[PDB]
């Protein structure tokens, strides 16, 4: 097929679409034995050329990708995530559903058809492998072929529209806690709350109402609640009209952070909203409490971070303000009104795709790593060019750079054990070798990251930009 002469379908952003296995990749180092699971993550990748003349990278179909590591070897596989939307273009032999969430451009033949391109994360949980889209169910997987089921409505009994691609582990239950956000329809300002035993069954959906339509792409949980930011990058039917981008981002609307008990009957009125002044934040490091407050630590920056979801009053998209920081935010839950109680910067390091020791989400964690921006180092091809690493308690920050003609994926965090301290394992991520035009697995002692990865693993086909990924023990998986 004949692709679009755009940015986003060439250079780094040519079309893959590889479905692949490679047993024993050829590496450096050395591959710790312990280590007996897979890394899932996934890439978008469009199947077909869009039907617009330009699309974004948000929108291409999901491709996910299986580093299998065992007995000291990594094996590689890739395999479509078949949605609805990949079996009907599939079928047709053409692009059928239009631009990024925007129903007016899709082909009359799929209205009302589910719009997932599944191309978020790659998530574990209850024995299925979760490519999952915010606009739609997720779609389940088995996570040791790779063939695809179909999307989870829970046998129907999911009554809302929507499906997050950030879902939360509760370590005390097991229950995937999970939202879904435009519940009703596009631009609804419906979410539900919902719990997902290990068994696979919905055991809650609790529907609320939040103070604006916006991209709820990311959240918290604690103890005891869902802790859901409220970030104006908002959309509505009439940008759709008007042929713009779904979202836009609204440097003049307030920020609002919602705290919703998790627990069965909950009511509107149940949930409590804290308000400051405009900020831009997208991904969630981990929530806690702590006594009567809630600590949330985002990464925040000064304004937007999307450029292709641009300033919805024409301001040109400004790079510097789009750096982001970790920030604790903390609210009261023993105040009266609204205010925050603090907005606490937590390192100077530019950093995003915050990740955790995930065995301790929701509980006080001393360890996060992050994908780092450091633009300071030499460049020689908004740059991802560090692994970083922050110990909370010592405040040591660790950094490791990837050189000046490669950039970073999301990081994921593995344990040594399961009953290893926090932190004790390992930090696996693909690296873009941009000037070579391939791809590494990069493993990292996770408490020692700077004195750089212990194994790089080669990877003779170009991964494309990659969203978010996880790691599952090899019993989890049916690998064992
Ligand atoms: C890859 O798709 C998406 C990614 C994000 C943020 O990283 C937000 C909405 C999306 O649809
Ligand atoms: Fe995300």
């Amino acid at each position: 097929a004949q692709f679009p002469n755009t940015p986003s379908f060439t250079g780094f952003n040519t079309p893959s679409r590889i479905e692949a296995d490679i047993a024993d990749l050829a590496h450096e180092g050395t591959i710790p034995q312990g280590l007996n699971g897979a890394f899932y993550r996934v890439q978008p990748d469009p199947q077909f050329p869009p039907r617009l003349d330009d699309d974004i990278a948000f929108n291409g179909d999901g491709m996910i990708t299986r580093f299998h590591i065992h007995d000291g070897q990594v094996d590689f596989r890739q395999r479509w995530a078949k949605t609805d939307k990949w079996k009907l273009e599939n079928a047709a032999g053409k692009a059928l559903f239009g631009a990024y969430r925007n129903p007016l451009t899709d082909d009359e033949a799929v209205k009302g058809e589910i719009r997932s391109t599944a191309n978020t994360n790659a998530f574990v949980f209850g024995g299925k492998l979760w490519a999952m889209k915010e606009d739609s169910p997720a779609l389940v997987m088995d996570p040791a072929t790779m063939e695809t089921f179909g999307f989870e409505k829970f046998g129907g009994k999911m009554t809302g529209q929507t499906f997050t691609a950030h879902p939360k582990v509760d370590p005390k239950t097991g229950n995937m806690v999970a939202i879904g956000y435009a519940a009703s329809g596009l631009c609804t300002d419906d979410v539900t709350y919902m719990e997902v035993s290990p068994e696979g069954e919905l055991v809650r959906e609790v529907w609320f109402k939040v103070p604006y339509y916006c991209m709820m792409h990311d959240f918290g949980i604690t103890e005891d609640y869902l802790v859901l930011h409220i970030v104006p990058s908002i959309g509505s039917w009439e940008r759709l009209e008007q042929g713009k981008p779904h979202f836009g981002f609204d440097t003049t609307m307030p920020v609002h952070l919602g705290i919703i008990p998790r627990r069965d009957g909950v009511r509107q009125e149940d949930i409590r909203w804290f308000t400051r002044d405009n900020c831009f934040a997208s991904h969630v490091l981990n929530a806690w409490q702590e006594g009567t407050k809630i600590h949330f630590v985002t990464c925040e920056a000064k304004n937007n971070m999307f450029p292709f979801f641009p300033d919805v009053h024409g301001a040109p998209f400004n790079g510097m303000e789009a750096m982001s920081h970790p920030t604790d935010w903390v609210v009261d839950m023993a105040s009266n009104g609204e205010d925050f109680a603090g907005i606490v910067k937590l390192s100077d390091t530019a950093a995003e795709f915050p990740r955790i020791d995930d065995r301790f989400t929701g509980q006080k964690t001393r360890h996060g790593w992050f994908l780092e921006m450091d633009m300071k180092r030499p460049v020689e091809l908004l740059l991802m060019n560090c692994l970083f690493h922050k110990d909370f308690e010592t405040g040591r920050e660790q950094h490791w750079w990837c050189g000046p003609v490669s950039s970073l994926q999301e990081p994921c965090f593995v344990p040594r054990a399961k009953d290893a301290p926090e932190g004790d394992g390992w930090i696996v991520q693909v690296c873009n070798r941009l000037e070579e035009q391939r791809s590494d697995l990069l493993i990292f002692d996770a408490l020692d990251i700077e004195k750089g990865p212990v194994a790089t693993v080669n990877i003779p086909i170009r991964l494309r930009f990659g969203l978010h990924g996880n790691w599952a023990n090899a019993d989890e998986i049916g690998l064992a």
